[PDB]
């Protein structure tokens, strides 16, 4: 890959954005490579969790503007610009965004696509898209609002102001804030814990949670209960519960 | 009379206390059935306008009885519709207050989230350890938790099994208020008293309107609320409430 | 001529000030009609890119006014159909209808004296201006239930950490800060801001999958506008955008 770095430690895949000269600005190539890698990581039975991170300076500053600069409606509708990012949301195993420094525009949206979001105390989030005469194109208006409320999302998206790690955390945007130097350590310790869970259980858990955004509460409750019933058809449930009863450790 | 809980009327407030100290009020089929019976009775009782549910100062409810689940098959689960009876609590029309102290994990965390109002003690620890056991939340955890505290944190909690303290739950949307542990039970009564002294029908309608926010688009929720608001004038309690306020005194609905 | 409000125009910013401190800016039928009429004109005025709604330093609006067929309160829905961005600058009391009116706005800037609540229930009534919906979606069920069922108030700091408000500022600065936020917003591309606002509103009206699709189509549409072209050119060429 030209624009990213991928490594595997045990059951944790790690995708690192790698365009240091452009503060990891997202672009068509990053979109394709990150999705390709995660997809591949998703299909690997030896991987139980996936981390997406950038540099200590930048998770990702935003999309690459030169690419977008000369697109007509026609070009956009035709390529279905940005659509391919959807592939990341379709990944079945848990994804963890480890965010340091700038996560702006596409960058912030990328991080919101992940399931779990760990932020360095230096993290900075934003949706400055409106400054360019456009608006978020990667789910920002949708996922931000749902995380932090209309008042704050409207503020960020209409002004372009940034939000610091502490505000993000108390607002609903991130799971946890840690010291910038521990980011990758915590993120990996977190991915480790998750990849160590039953693979089927974690994939069901994650799917269940995602349901909370796609229907009414009554339907989400029903979905979850049926998925819950299903878990009892898996070997992992039987072992997981026997181990607890036998005050021992679960071996999946 | 019940085996695993204690029910107690205090004027207009019903108080359901999980009584299974040896197991940390761990939920099980019999608690499911007794709590939902008790709450249903209270709900139908005209003399009761608010319902509290609580455990011990050490544990609201620390998970469920795993033995009842260990040997389940999919066919057992589907046929029994395991856990469906809990939906009975959510069907209760009278307002319900979960007074949570200490451990509220797995089904306990989910039982607290089923209530309308959540008062937590200093000591409260919330969590969804289900993943650890090779299953997932089955009493609405994935649904109610995510809607209160947002995707990032729900995913964190549900995938890792990490606990969340009182202070974090308040800052993220899980609980209404945090009070000192020695005061929780006392604070919960006061809140319940306040509610039970509102118009019963107005209170039931208020709670119904808020629940709509999770079942449809905003535009539909708004239309529903508005038609419900209209119907509130078709009551006399509105007259009393107006007169009491004008006369700068307490209403007697 | 407005009898219950003051309407000002500073560059591209429209400012509606509720003006009946005799009742602490309580909202009667007349306030409803005048604010909505004002917001609607400002919306249709091309020289306005942002609209602020504020009360007095003591009360944004202390409440509604006590005293099927008529579809009562339905004219408020007309504030929600305003296309231009709207900012509520809330000082002191925003209770009942006041709190609801502030929630109808896109951006909510509160003074540290701000007090929010829905005391309806104590008069044996219910929120009728969207408070059971917008509040619950802002701050979650446990707090929406608490406020709506007990009538208790919520101070600025709780509103801020809960998701009710965008930001909190000192009471002396509230008006300046809100004007500055409005100025920034009104200096954006008008079409972009209108699209941005409409995109964010979609998040309460359908599933995530449909919201994402809607946003992406709006985004694509933005490339048919001069402003995306100018906004993007001005970035690459490291200068100030001149929006038309």
């Amino acid at each position: 890959y030209e624009t990213i770095l991928v490594e595997r430690d045990q059951r944790v895949g790690i995708i690192t954005l790698n365009r240091p000269q452009a503060l990891n600005a997202l672009n068509s190539q990053v979109m394709n490579e990150v999705t390709s890698a995660a997809t591949e990581l998703d299909d690997d039975p030896d991987i139980g969790a996936i981390i997406i991170t950038g540099s200590a300076k930048a998770f990702a500053a935003g999309a690459d503007i030169k690419e977008m600069a000369d697109l007509t409606f026609a070009d956009a509708f035709t390529a279905d610009f940005f659509a391919t990012w959807g592939k990341l949301a379709a990944v079945r195993t848990p994804t963890i965004a480890a965010v340091a420094g700038y996560a702006l525009g596409g960058g912030c949206e990328l991080a919101m696509m992940c399931d779990v979001l760990i932020a360095a105390d230096t993290a900075k989030f934003g949706q400055p898209e409106i400054k360019l005469g456009v608006l978020p194109g990667m789910g920002g208006s949708q996922r931000l609002t749902r995380a932090i409320g209309k008042a704050k999302a409207m503020d960020l998206i209409l002004t372009g102001r940034t939000m610091d790690a502490a505000e993000a955390e108390r607002s609903g945007l991130v799971s946890r804030v840690v010291p910038a130097d521990d980011l990758l350590t915590e993120a990996r310790a977190t991915a480790t814990t998750i990849s160590q869970m039953s693979a089927s259980a974690a994939r069901m858990a994650k799917e269940a949670v995602n349901r909370a955004f796609e229907s009414s509460l009554s339907e989400g409750l029903l979905y979850e209960r049926r998925l819950f019933h299903s878990a009892f058809a898996t070997e992992d449930q039987s072992e997981g519960m026997a181990a607890f009863i036998e005050k021992r450790a679960p071996q999946f």
